[PDB]
DNA sequence: TTCATAAAGTATACTTTATG
DNA sequence: AACATAAAGTATACTTTATG
């Protein structure tokens, strides 16, 4: 959880890891800086609102 | 601290202890519920916007 | 023109809800 | 329906700024 991933919606690299999603190892969730918005590494993505 | 203390500003005790201000145990800081303010027990309180 | 303390702000890590 | 996962929310714990 140390290496820093662009944002699959915007591709920034200014994101961070926040937390692990549902108690899961396999389920990182970072947040992209950049779009206000976060994502789950190797998980699928919605259109949530920028911000 | 898990004693809940009266809020001085507004008398209600709907309130919870939340951290030491500055690192300090002396300063230890509550937030009433219903005023909506902090406040350092033991501490000086000045006018702040309640909210 | 510096510092301890009061207030305000923000990151963290959990929990609650939404989605399909 | 319902269940795992995506998203959203929130107590907690820290950091930064304001005040006198
Ligand atoms: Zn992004
Ligand atoms: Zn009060």
């Amino acid at each position: 959880p140390t290496k820093i991933l662009p944002c699959p919606r915007c591709n920034s690299m200014e994101t961070k890891f926040c937390y692990y999603n549902n108690y899961n190892v396999n389920q990182p969730r970072h947040f992209c800086k950049a779009c206000q918005r976060y994502w789950t590494s190797g998980g699928t993505m919605r259109s949530v609102p920028i911000g």
